[PDB]
This record gives C-alpha cells, sequence and structure tokens, in this order.
C-alpha cells in the first residue's frame, strides 16, 4: 500500500477532521466559528487543522485589522485535487494542481451555461444534462485506461519474470538485453529492473 | 457532508481493513491467508471482513471440496468502481459498477507479442517499445479524465451552491427544480443532495 493513501486515510477517518473539511468547502473558517459549529472546542479543532495542514490539504491565512489580533483563517489548499480510488485491481490516490490542467471545450461549456442569463430552473437542468454525459464520457475513459492497463501489467510481469529466470543460467545475453532496453522503457521502471537484478 | 462519504471513509480509516482491502487486490484470500500475512488473528479480521461487505467493498463465496469444511473466501466486489474526490468546492464519493466485459485489442497483441517464437532479444525490444507506446496513450487518457473532471468539478459546485443560497429565502422553486433534476443526475450525486438541503 502507498505511503500517501495510508496517511491520507488515517487523516480522513477521523469524523472530526471531515467534518472540518466539509465545512472548508462551503467557505473559509476561522477556528472560532468551527468550534461553535461543530461544538468541539477550540483545543481539539486547533489540533485537527494542524494535522490536515500537515497532510497538505488545508492552508491557513492571516487577516489583520488595525488595533486587534492577528486571527488566521482556514481553507482547502488553493488548486487541490485529491481523488482516492478503489477497484477490483486497484487501490491508490492522486493529488495534482488545478493549474497544471489544461482547459478544455467542455470546461469552457460549462463555464458558458453557468454564466448564461438563463433562469435558475432552465440552467439546473441544462447543467444536470451535461453532467450526465460529462460522467458517461468520464466512465467510458476509465473503462478505457482499465484495459490499456491489463495490456501493461501483462508486458511489465513478463519482462520481470523472464528477467529473472534467464538471469540465473545465463546473466550475460539478459545484460545485452537491457542495454537494449533500458533506453526504451520509462525511466523508473527501468531503473526498478536494473536494481533487483 | 454525505451519508455515503462519512461511512466509507471510517470504513477506510481503519488500518487493518485499509490493509486487507490492499490485499485484496492482488488476488482473493482466505481468512487464514489474510491473519498469517498481516498478522493480526482470525477473530479481528472475520471482524474486519465483516465491516467491509457491509460497506459493499468486498463480497465472499464458498468453495466446498469432498470431505473438508466449507472455507469461503473473498474479494474486492466484482465490478466495483469508487471514487472519493476533494477540491476546494467538493468533498464527496460516487460509487458504481462497471459493465461486466471486454479484453481488448492491445491486451490481445501483448499476448501475442509474449508468445511468439521470435528470439529473447527481439522480443524484448518489441515488448519495450509496445509498453512505451501504452504508457503514452495512458498519459494522454489521464490528462483527458482531468480536464473532463474540471467541468464536472465547476458544474457539481455551482449546483450545491446556487442550492443553497436559494434554499434560504424560498425553498419552494428548489424544491421543484430537484423534483425535476434528481432523475437526470447520477443518482448517488441526487441522494447527496437531498439529504444535505431537503
Amino acid at each position: 500500500m502507498g505511503e500517501e493513501l495510508n496517511r491520507l486515510l488515517d487523516v480522513l477517518g477521523n469524523e472530526t477532521r471531515r467534518r472540518i473539511l466539509f465545512l472548508l468547502t462551503k467557505r473559509p473558517y476561522f477556528v472560532s466559528e468551527l468550534s461553535r459549529e461543530l461544538g468541539v472546542g477550540q483545543k481539539a479543532v486547533l489540533e485537527h487543522l494542524r494535522i490536515l495542514e500537515e497532510a497538505g490539504l488545508i492552508e491557513s491565512r492571516v487577516e489583520k485589522i488595525p488595533r486587534g489580533r492577528p486571527r488566521k483563517y482556514y481553507m482547502i489548499k488553493k488548486g487541490l485535487r485529491l481523488e482516492i480510488l478503489l477497484t477490483p485491481t486497484l487501490f491508490g490516490s492522486e493529488m495534482y494542481e488545478a493549474k497544471g490542467v489544461r482547459k478544455s471545450p467542455e470546461y469552457e461549456q460549462a463555464k458558458e451555461l453557468i454564466k448564461s442569463q438563463e433562469p435558475i430552473n432552465v440552467k439546473m437542468r441544462e447543467l444536470a444534462e451535461f453532467l450526465h454525459e460529462l460522467n458517461e464520457r468520464i466512465r467510458e475513459i476509465i473503462e478505457e485506461k482499465r484495459e490499456l492497463e491489463e495490456a501493461r501489467i501483462l508486458i511489465e510481469t513478463y519482462i520481470e519474470n523472464t528477467m529473472r529466470r534467464l538471469a540465473e543460467e545465463n546473466r550475460q545475453i539478459i545484460e545485452e538485453i537491457f542495454r537494449d532496453i533500458e533506453k526504451i522503457l520509462p525511466p523508473g521502471y527501468a531503473r526498478s529492473l536494473k536494481e533487483k537484478f
């Protein structure tokens, strides 16, 4: 299991941390606000908030105003995209920043459906329809990636296994093969294989 | 916060259940195998497995063999697709089943390059190139999905927000909208909404 998946789900497995994350979804909160709404106590909250900042999920900013203390407020890390995935052959997480992602026509169409002067209830319906369609297109892509991945794992397993059965009774031709191949394989996987022998 | 979301994250928050889910990802396991590999104890394991089955993440099947006890084995629910998402305006999860078929051309081509009686060092090179090419195609898909996901994020965010701003000074038109919309939105997302703002 990954490092990251593991820390992540410990962080999210605490109900109070989760609740704090839901609230930050709505708007940034000052600590007293969270304490009251969750009725937990500023002691514990500041500590949960600490844990979440350390797991890279939230950030804090300080807003001062003359004659008054510093007062810092909390919010989900700007641009954060965190995903946790489970399927029959995958249990993983991915963390990335929106900003690294190119802006597509679908993103532009949604922006446009959202900003249109259409009435509150023709918009929502328009928006729902487009949602249903984005979801189908994503279900198609996820499947497509899964198929591609069965093929990749078949390959990587064969190379690993034959790279070993061979590295027994004559590690000379395997060396030659590795040297022939190393510059083609993605760098990470090639290193995985040199330092395994 | 969703009801689904909350349970799932409690289920996943225990390191032993997490560790079991990782293991079922490699292959089905019998309880004794899990016990040893994890060094936990068949009492606790049976109990975690129970918890995971109720949460709909795994299933069990029973394989008998003359003159022997029942012995049941555990696996990740077949067709399972679970995703939990967190961004500055969204926190939720979807669970759904993938239509249960399909072995692709690429799988078939790799099967083929593996089986060919080409010499061990023309094979490897051939395999290596094809791998490079699967990898590039995988980078493009993953990017394509990330872009589609920006748009889904933007939409779910608007909906939830407007669904609230408006559920203040006139919960009547919102109820109509919800009624208009619920049958279109993916089932999970629509329950997430109903039991949040209604």
